[PDB]
């Protein structure tokens, strides 16, 4: 499809010209839209955190912002194995230190060890009765791997009962919530979970 080109030839350029960042997609990859994304990540990343991000895509776009531009010792999964080729590429062709782990189907567990001060993702979201699994076993499994007063920052579309659902799920496994609404805009959230003490 041409009008995926145009789009995807759009962000290119928007990677390069705001975020210094060479990047190549993926054919049937999402159409990652760095200046969204990076807006999610100012919501949360202060600097030097130690990061984890769940499913960079074949983008790695946020792996690749959370490093160059907020000081981030990253490591980032990626289950596809040809988009995990591409994040591999993507983080070579920008001279990056990120760690490019390669999931065999899981989120945290089974796939990497340690501890982190943010764990972040972009879920699928589409299983679940709203979409919710993914982004509520996540959270369940990442408690274990936060250091105190660390994160768990969510990017969620405009759904009203799939972001209420994971808040309360949320909540109800001893963290606190920051919902940050912005639209960058075709709207989205920042749902933030803090582990704390």
């Amino acid at each position: 499809f041409s009008n995926r080109q145009a789009r995807i030839l759009y962000n290119k350029a928007i990677a390069k010209a705001l975020f210094g960042l060479d990047i190549e997609y993926h054919p049937k990859g999402l159409v990652t839209t760095p200046i969204s994304r990076y807006i999610f990540l100012k919501t949360f990343l202060r600097g030097g955190e130690v990061a984890l991000e769940i499913g960079t895509g074949h983008t790695a776009m946020m792996a690749l912002m959370a490093e160059k531009f907020f000081n981030c010792k990253v490591t980032a999964t990626e289950v596809d194995e040809e988009f995990f080729e591409y994040a591999r590429r993507n983080i070579e062709r920008n001279n990056s230190n990120v760690r490019l782990v390669k999931s065999n189907g899981g989120i945290i567990k089974g796939v990497v060890e340690g501890t982190f001060d943010v764990i972040f993702s972009a879920p699928p979201y589409y299983g679940g009765k709203y979409g919710e699994e993914f982004s509520v076993k996540l959270l369940e499994e990442a408690f274990d791997h936060l250091n105190p007063g660390g994160k768990v920052a969510l990017y969620l579309p405009d759904k009203e009962k799939l972001l209420n659902v994971i808040k309360e799920r949320g909540i109800k496994l001893g963290y606190s919530v920051k919902d940050i609404k912005f639209k960058v805009g075709t709207w989205r959230h920042s749902l933030i979970f803090f582990k704390g003490i």
